[PDB]
């Protein structure tokens, strides 16, 4: 698994792969791990599948349950603690192979300036979070191979559109090195799936497009 | 890592992908995991990858030692019983992680009828072996898909080039189902390698035929 | 143990072998694997026994108990839920010997396509859970087996009649590999059970259609 | 594994199946199990299978040497204490996971009265020997079985034909109810292997034979 | 131990050996083993005798409980899953040393067909049942071999009493190979117990007639060992 | 097992029973456990077959080596040492799992009063050894209750037959309490053995003697 | 990480590093340790991060907390003992890997000469308080190299500047000794953080400064 | 430590970093990792430290000492072979805290082709080694990223110059993100080494040049 | 224990403290640390005191041994290789609780320029040697204290006295902070031993040179403990 989250001017893209293990199985080839938790938000999370996937479902329902009690959404902050609390809790279950951990994008709708609002919010086992500054970051067992990509071709991200083909070649990397990370599969049409959040909300990105830049991706290094 | 063997009409072919794995992580996109030992025989070899290396070095180094020494070839019995005390030597390093497991194929020159010459012998880790008479094995992370996969395939091959197409589509269904095993890389132009032994001795095959095969194989499923 | 299930268009069909184990020794050979959950959905279960059928009976009481309570059937991602549930609490007790995983299937009335409304849904140990989209799956000690049979075997399921052929074939291709699984026994007229599910309703299938199929694989093999 | 030794007058029949596993997976479906040793005996041997194929051969080597370099064959009781010093030597291996248990059966050339020259000798894992005076005994997974049936069906043998079907139908038996000992395959048509030993040497037998006694075995329990 | 079950037309047999035992050492020649559980079911329990004891005195009173607090009797698929839950419940302790296993015979009167409404269930460990369709089940230490000598023997239960001779024969045959049974004991007159249950109830086999039988058993075994070799 | 030996005036009687069992199975129903080790001396071993059969060959072997190599045999006294120096040699192995324990008797020819010749040695786990001086004595997991009967037996003892007779008796009881040690079988004709040693020598005492023995015991509990 | 503080004349000041780790890889590169916990008080926390950041924000809602509460803030000794008591109870998790250590920094304003009421406290695993005497102290990793670099250069801290330049000198002394401790980042522009506290309260350092003064060392040291 | 080695037209370059470590201290800042093996050859070697010099020592003096005995330099292989059987030797060790890993260097003379004569040979822990294709490797704790900043930076090497400016780029990449690895120090004027080799032989790179290159590469990141 | 060494113009200068400890309990006041190994070479060693003394003793031998055997000394490299040949076949009794650390300091009489033909190599657990850069280094429970003391006193070291004096300083900042090393001890008399060495050779540092530097700081650092707060 490979998750990546990169922030560019006025938003944030968050992309991740498709593919599940069971040891050297390949046991699933299209899990979607990146979640749209509310209208500025977006969540993904690698590790153990069964956890991760109840920890987007009940942290979505967290987030609205406030909103519809309060009448008005969690601020940024109060998001980030959330998620923190969630994964501390769950830190005995991981020290017995239940670990999970999350990676947080989001556009701040209280930040006072726009084209910065992006967030990149990155966590440890223990609940640890971290917000990023660099502008991108990744996690899961492709994450560094990730990282060191992006570190190299960040300085492209000049919108939401190089950034999610930026995204899509960092995830390409991630899997060309871990085996546990699925690269785009052009016989199946399986591609990555991504979330893009800038002033106007969180949207799925076109399955269309991705495959677009994964095509462009793969003939470019051929 | 996934090697395969299999009986035609006057012949055998073994074939073997390229990847070499630290854990999730790729270590090797050309490794090469099939060898001619001697005019009429090939060997395979999986699993830990210094000892796979040495294995065939040494193999190949004892079978040529007996004949310039005796003047004439080990029998074919004679090989596979080499073979299988070199893999019982290795027994208590193989409990401590260096395990490796070898698969042998050769055209036996004496054998009484030469459609029928074709030998396959597997091992396990105490140097058991077994000639296998249903016409194809497999060794490695990848062998049990491989084999339920010639399983159904099997009934096409009729000669050389139907059964190296074949065994290519098994090493193809092995790496679609096993991360530790290779499928043929389009873009770096790298796929598997094999051999075809038959009455006139033991060739590689050429890059160019594998890689057409393994187009179609592609074009195919898509 | 083996459990298969597939998706045909307009449908699904789950089938499951009969064996039971203590070790080596075979401790039964009629054991009904695969339960007509509710009108419209399909339970099959490996594993443990006794969790096992405790799992399928529990989960038809919960289901119906929904339904009476509340007037309505719960939606599928609800049965889906629930089920995932119920794993994710056996896990203590099943990293203590009493795992139990269960496969299941459905005909989904809500969705707007009723030739795609069949529904298969594979669980891990810890409860996640997954729609399976390339139309089979299986769960056991000889799911590999079975699931490389119907990779191979899939392409010629174009209705109920045709799944149900490839996946009586898939129980007797993993009961010819693990001997976990019980194969046809001709001789005390014994066959793997399964169970049809359209927009009907679930419906099991006959027995004699089943041994039909059986001999006839049977003889084919031959 | 089963492997099955009686007495008839005049002779002794030794048979075994031909399954080999590796856990729950089938791994070999033809292992031949029982050799003859010299002329006048024959060996069947249990356990791991490596270690099983060294013993036997090595035993052959041995009682063969000593024939050639003292110009006469070993006493039947100079055999029993060659083979289980074998067993003895191998004790601490055995513990490890390398147990091999041995079945010998023969005609004894030297014995006072002929239609009482047969012979049948059992060994446990210290090597220790016993020399069966019941009339059969059997080693290996599937063992208990198979000596509860010939204990039944002990009185029925009155020649080597009714011998060798009581074996048959023993090896049946011990696969009814063991998954590890294979039954008859006649889609494949392996059927157990079996030795003959009488006054004029030990033969095998025909394969041909077998099938029919297996299939009227089938036909009756059918 | 040995308890073996099996069908015949119009009913079921159970029967028990009597051997209590504590490492290689005879503690016990008299133990019962077999229960009337209510009027139309018998169980058999094998393993720890403190816990076997235990069971089939608990179950039965349940099973009496139910019938007196909602004045008819349990159904036979409700008695199974009592039984079931009381062998679960036990798990833990059977793994520190305390396992019982019981054997469960019954006569539905609410089966459909009347020479069917036999009944046998056994248990595994973890409480996992299963109604056996082949006529016989045995459990304990000498059930395997109870079992193989029943199905070379099952074709020659035609009633009552060659089901209940079958069974002393299988019973036989699981000493013969398990010194953790107890064959029949001629010197001391005791010899295995059993339970017949038809549509007429559960009743309790008289001794009389399971000491002849024994005693023929033991007298063919004699000639026919003569007669071989 | 049990094995037991008391003196009677003018000799020794040791007699020992047939059983050999593995865990709670019995394994073994006609092993003979008493052997003449020379011609004055008898031995009889309990515990691991295997061990227990090679003591007695290899003890018998010694004692004859010695005397063919100096012309004498061996005085008592050297008997005992050698075979306590063979039980101690066997500790380490006996330690884990490989444990053997003999009981000797014999008859003196050097011995001051004839009467009284007769000896009866037993030994311990570490090859201590004690001349018996109560008369009787007994090994194996039936030995306490074989001794306490004898103690009530004894003083009925005035010659070899009525030794012949507590002894078969003793090892009677033994049955009786100790599942391990097998009783007369009847149906089978097999009965303990025996062995009677006095001034002329050790002689095998005939089967029909002690049925007669045991028959006769039985009656009277009856 | 390292955390110095140091008294001045008429105040404190504390600063920290930047670093994050993760064994040996950089995970963070301006994560901020040092918080101003109310307005005459700052804490500053080494060890595993997601606790430190805990314990922080949850000290100065405790204290926050007894002010609204009681109308008065907490004296310095209640802080300090309520911080101790924090430590305290993390003491079992602390002994799993999650253990930090804190470092308070204070002016007292109702100490009785205001030129001595600065104070710096720290606290041991268990709780254990010590108000330093001595002018200076450190916490983290690289704790024992700043507090001798200190020693060496605290004479020369006349006022809040020097004690700014010294704290700054000692942060980068720790830096070039201890791998886990990041020293000024002039590529990003990444400095160390800081508190300085005096009279008139708890004010945050201008990064400007910092970055001054750790030039004018890093020229000093060329 | 990270050390690097890449492939340009005609030649080699390896480099490495200058760091030292003991847990988290750093305890050497000028230690050269890379040596001139012999004329045409450089090691660089990784892990323990005491392990690692000792290798590159005794590798030299064995290559020297062939040349010396037979007259005529190892070919490149029995180079390969003699590096990997004094790993593969130094196994135990390795598993027990000694871990050392080696990364060669080298311009082969009898190569076909001069241009790509070059040659870069990387090798596992169990002596396991792969002559790289791809034009570049790294070993050491920084080597995953050193390798994701050669993947992006290699299309820039065309020459020795350029070659050498991407490996020392490669390091500097390393060490900003593993804090085992020393970046450039320019307090104290220490940089990478290196060592380029071409058909002249190979030659250190002087300090000069590679601190030109590394304040260029800070410059640029600045 | 803590034992240091620095370059000076033309020699170099190791001192070493008297402290012997058994857990808490000082059990030594009076050890001698350092040793004058040739005629060009010192060795001081900590860790496990019979270990340490005899590697000294040892390694001297060894490098006698070789000068009568080949009429001439070992090269320095070579004295290094021996050290640390030394050093790492004591690596498994070194797991085991016998560990021992040396610290070497020489004059190289064949380097080519003789102020800075000074040398020191210090050595890890598994005999991993570096040939100092930096002018000083420290091995020992207190070396951490004495390092970054010298750190920040190098800059004085012009010569052979200055040298010894930010010797016996860091020594006394070590025992200032590492209760495992042993301070100036006045009522006794007890101060730090060290060996020069320089083009004339190893030689050791008088008593009362020592003594007076030792008081010297001491007076020091009260002045300046008074001076601040």
């Amino acid at each position: 698994t490979t998750i990546v989250a990169l922030k560019y001017p006025g938003g944030v893209v968050m992309a991740g792969d498709r593919r599940s293990t069971q040891g050297n199985m390949i046991s699933g080839r299209d899990v979607r791990k990146v979640y749209i938790t509310d209208d500025y938000t977006a969540t993904g999370i690698a590790g153990t599948a069964a956890v991760a996937v109840e920890f987007a479902r009940l942290y979505a329902v967290e987030l609205e349950h406030y909103e519809k009690l309060e009448g008005v959404p969690l601020t940024f902050a109060g998001k980030i603690n959330r998620l923190a609390i969630m994964v501390r809790g769950n830190l005995a279950a991981a020290m017995q192979g239940l670990l999970a951990l999350p990676l947080l994008a989001g556009y701040d709708i209280h930040a006072s300036d726009p084209q910065s609002a992006g967030r990149i919010v990155s966590f440890d086992a223990a609940g640890g979070w971290n917000i990023e500054e660099e502008g991108y970051q990744a996690v899961g067992s492709g994450s560094l191979f990730a990282k060191s990509s992006m570190k190299k071709l960040y300085s492209q991200v000049t919108d939401g559109d190089s950034g999610l083909r930026v995204a899509v070649e960092a995830l390409y990397d991630a899997a060309d090195d871990d085996s546990a990370t699925g690269g785009p599969d052009l016989v199946r049409g399986i591609f990555p799936t991504a979330v893009i959040i800038d002033a106007d909300g969180a949207v799925d990105v076109p399955e269309s497009r991705i495959a677009e830049l994964a095509r462009a991706i793969i003939e470019s290094r051929s």
